[PDB]
RNA sequence: CACUGGUGCAAAUUUGCACUAGUCUAAAACUCCUCGAUUACAUACACAAA
């Protein structure tokens, strides 16, 4: 079983070091950090700089090589602890670590203006580089996706759109570049560009991602339309600028200042999309929450009205019950399986989603108003468990606790959950005035437009998506406060100024704030899409449709164009099961809706996906899909089944649908939704899991760029280098300077000659030519482009990992129809004859990599790839 | 099945193993918030309708 750091359990957040003293901090509420002790690393002399209340650590002995400690809340009945004091280390002169890559310098340099003698601001520096990693995927993510949904499936050009828009043209100068004093070659330039956003616009698929065109043709409303999406698309490309370098080699330095410092009209587009979202939420929010809080005022008894609304706008858009230190859906779904199972019955499963808001607020607001000191003791049983055991214990023993508490309450919420009462609350008189929520409601002018400008993004991304970007952008902001928090306490007082391209920093607290409620309110559900005929065939398409079926037939078909009562049911259909899906909305935005549904042929590939469902939820779409089960065969036969049906799935076998079913045509109804919803599942499952693979190489590629940069500023070797001439110059130069010299600023190659020498062998086994094509085809999304054309090759699908390698090495050894005889790459012929991917070149690929060894070997062999992987074998 | 530090056995000139840590390693510091993830998520029961 894999146990946690004793140390981290006790309560011992971190020991940070200077020169001359060591700070050690304790765990307060969430990410905030107590103050314990100061240390001397040349006496050890301590001083307790935390109060008798706030103090969470007894310091023991210190000495040269270790820190005693122990708890004064009872952790291990308060054992003593031994961790090693940090400022000892063999070889090192200074008390102050390095970081492995040798950068920390240069780092303080560009972010505070000079070099610090305390490993505190590096800390700061690479929450900082985080940000920038995370972004540095999503920009590639959504670049990939607006080209893509150009539907220009033959094009060797990619960045021709994208690339040559600028946040510094205003919309005029966009629409009108001849009128502009800008060169010849960037008049050329804008015009490409606003050739391909027409093309965007023609395409009507913006639709998907709530980007609806105006209803009307009036000239003003469809400029205000296209301007909003303009900026937009100019602001991801300035995002993409900040994060990628160019031809020459150069980034723009300005992702932090840049959103104040453009027109005021790209601010006036980010001000309309929030306050789109937070006014529909806020219009008459009691009236729109109605049935809720009818139902809470009645049970909470202990509380007054205006207390329960202003707490359930917050459970509803602040979500203060994500901000309590352990999961409140996770102890309502204890109680439920423990002893409300019951509720878990079908006849819930229309209502759901309200009884457990009903459920969740009652435990909300018993650890957050009525009993906080329970919280308290709860994160500190948490904090203290060292297993995962060990926490679901704890989650079990304080479930059985809520039980006693909140049973009649449960009840009371399940006898109100019917349609009846919910008709019934519905049209009832609520007599509270909407103005009871003015001080709590959360407006578009309340946020910093860097906050808005991230809600902007949303618009681009899956659901999944924004939890990852957010939640990471989240834990980063709210790292980098506290850092300049301690940094700014009278016990450590260092400089910690930033430099003018990082002041955003500075309002660190504010953001974190923001980005939460930009987290939950980018989550919700946004108003559907009117269906256009570009969505119909997407949906007919991936469903399987004769491929010369025209525009007039599809409309025919669904009847687009015809006005009746009753004539749309297929059209309904289509728009509920398809349009409407995420996961159909997913592959659209990252596939083809033709190559998707060719890709489902191959059993192989979707039986590897089927394989990875749980054998419960096998059990439960095989029930739902096939309409005469044998329940009595084997789970395999059950998958093999499904296969099938997925690899003859077609829009025909949907075509009698009966949208209004009455009686037993819901039987028929109910199977073609779940055939359909499987189906996209198990595709959405395939191509996400690329997506997701190869945003890991794109981290790769930020990385490798931004640490060239870094290391040509100090590397005079690197001085006339251009990165994109040879991608392997940074690996093969600082492997070289481990080799002839004895200092080094690269710790990971210094330390282990056995890997070093590994990675010189696979830089030899690569070329500048396959690395730049590589780095090509990881930033141009290409193995999610052509999964269909090679897919198809693998003898055995057993991972995500082997797939995208098999389909990026046949990428990458294809010879172009257009171009000569190339120098054919040595792994071609055995990749051909093997149908599966070659491991040695995959390590000559990633060879760019190979100065940072852990992310180089993560990449290179598939049992390190992925965290959740190989647990019981780790 | 990683990387780095400390400690402890071993080991000449390869280092290896064990225990333990690390926000200054890797998509990677505790509790959260997330992901894996399919069972879904989502200010408005569901269904139908526009
Ligand atoms: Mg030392
Ligand atoms: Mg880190």
């Amino acid at each position: 079983e894999k146990k946690k750091s004793s140390v981290k359990a006790a309560g011992m957040k971190s020991i940070l070091v200077s020169e001359n003293k060591m700070y050690i901090t304790s765990f307060g509420k969430g990410n905030s950090a107590v103050l314990e002790y100061e240390v001397d690393n040349n006496d050890y002399n301590k001083t307790q700089l935390s109060s008798k209340d706030n103090s969470n650590i007894e310091l023991g002995d210190v000495n040269e090589v270790n820190i005693t400690f122990s708890s004064k809340h009872g952790f291990g009945s308060g054992v003593e602890i031994n961790t090693s004091n940090p400022t000892h280390r063999s070889g090192e002169s200074s008390p102050v670590r390095g970081d492995m890559l040798g950068l920390k310098s240069e780092l303080e340099k560009r972010f505070f203006g000079k070099t610090f003698d305390d490993n505190i601001h590096i800390q700061l520096i690479y929450n900082i580089l985080d940000i920038e990693k995370i972004l540095a995927v999503y920009v590639t993510n959504i670049v990939y996706a607006l080209n893509n949904m150009l539907g220009i499936k033959d094009s060797e050009s990619y960045d021709d759109f994208m690339g040559y828009l600028s946040a510094r043209n205003t919309y005029e100068v966009f629409t009108h570049p001849d009128k502009s004093n800008l060169s010849d070659k960037v008049k050329g330039n804008i015009k490409k560009s606003l050739s391909k956003f027409n093309d965007l616009l023609k395409t009507k698929r913006l639709g998907y991602f709530g980007l609806e065109e105006p209803k009307t043709k009036d000239t003003r409303a469809s400029e205000a339309y296209k301007k909003r999406v303009y900026h937009m698309l100019a602001i991801v490309g300035q995002i993409a600028q900040c994060v990628f370098h160019d031809k020459s080699g150069a980034k723009r330095f300005d992702l932090y200042s840049f959103i104040n410092n453009i027109d005021p009209e790209y601010r006036d587009t980010l001000d309309y999309l929030v306050e789109e979202r937070l006014k529909s939420i806020n219009k008459d929010f009691i009236e729109g929450n109605k049935v809720n809080i009818s139902l809470l005022i009645d049970m909470m008894k202990g509380y007054e009205a205006d207390d329960i609304i202003r707490l359930y706008y917050d459970f509803i858009v602040l979500k203060s019950q994500k901000n309590l230190g352990f999961s409140i859906k996770k102890l309502r779904e204890k109680m439920l399986e423990e002893y409300g199972f019951r509720f878990k019955d079908k006849q819930y499963d229309s209502v759901r989603s309200k009884m457990y808001k009903l459920m969740d607020f009652l435990l909300f607001c018993n650890y957050y108003r009525n009993d906080v000191a329970a919280g308290e003791a709860l994160v500190r049983k948490l904090r203290f468990s060292m297993t995962d055991d060990e926490k679901e214990g704890i989650y079990a023993d304080e479930a059985a606790k809520l039980w006693g508490k909140f049973r009649n309450d449960f009840e009371n919420i399940a006898d109100h959950m019917n349609g009846d009462v919910i008709k019934e609350l519905g049209k009832a008189d609520m007599d509270f005035d909407e103005k009871i929520l003015d001080s709590e409601k959360k407006n578009a002018s309340d946020l910093l437009y860097f906050s808005k400008m991230i809600y902007m993004l949303t618009y681009f991304l899956d659901g999944k998506e924004i939890n990852d970007l957010l939640t990471t952008l989240i834990s980063k902001f709210d790292n980098i406060k506290e850092f300049l928090k301690i940094m700014k306490s009278s016990a450590v007082d260092v400089e910690c100024e930033l430099t003018a391209g990082y002041k955003l920093f500075n309002d660190s607290q504010r953001i974190t704030n923001e980005l939460f409620i930009v987290k939950n309110i980018a989550s919700m559900r946004k108003p559907a899409a009117s269906a256009k005929l570009t969505m119909f065939r997407d949906a007919l398409t991936i469903l399987g449709i004769d491929d010369n079926i025209t525009d007039d037939r599809i409309s025919e078909i669904l009847k687009l164009k015809e006005k009746g009562k009753g004539i749309h049911g297929l059209r309904n259909f289509i728009t509920n099961n398809v349009i409407e899906s995420s996961r159909f909305v997913y592959l659209i935005k990252y596939a083809n809706a033709q190559k998707i549904r060719e890709v489902a042929k191959n059993e192989k590939v979707v039986m590897f996906v089927l394989g990875g469902i749980p054998d419960t939820q096998i059990e439960r779409y095989y029930k739902s899909c096939v309409e005469f089960p044998d329940m009595n065969s084997s789970l395999e036969a059950k998958r093999s089944e499904l296969a099938r049906m997925i690899k003859n799935i077609s829009f025909d076998d949907f075509k009698n649908v009966k949208q209004q079913a009455k009686g037993r045509e819901n039987v028929a109804k109910e199977r073609a939704k779940a055939v359909i919803g499987l189906y996209l599942t198990v595709m959405y499952l395939l191509v996400k899991n690329l997506v997701n693979v190869n945003a890991r190489y794109v981290i790769a590629i930020h990385c490798l760029e931004r640490d060239f940069g870094l290391y040509k500023e100090i590397i005079p070797e690197l001085a006339s280098k251009n990165l994109k001439n040879d991608y392997r110059i940074l690996s093969q130069t600082l492997c070289e300077l481990c080799d002839d010299r004895n200092e080094s600023s690269n710790l990971f190659l210094k330390k282990n000659k056995r890997l070093r020498k590994c990675v010189e062998v696979d830089i030899n086994n690569a070329d500048s030519s396959m690395t730049r094509k590589y780095a090509n085809c990881i930033a141009h999304l290409t193995v999610v482009r052509e999964l269909k054309e090679y897919i198809g090759d693998i003898r055995t699908v057993d991972s995500y990992f082997s797939i995208y390698h098999y389909v990026m090495q046949r990428c990458i050894t294809k010879r172009g129809d257009d171009t000569k005889q190339e120098e054919k790459i040595k792994y071609e012929d055995d990749l051909l004859k093997n149908h599966g991917y070659t491991k040695d070149f995959v390590k000559a690929l990633n060879s760019p990599f190979g100065y940072n060894i852990p992310r180089f070997k993560n990449l290179s062999i598939e049992q390190l790839f992925d965290r959740n992987e190989y647990l019981t074998e780790k």
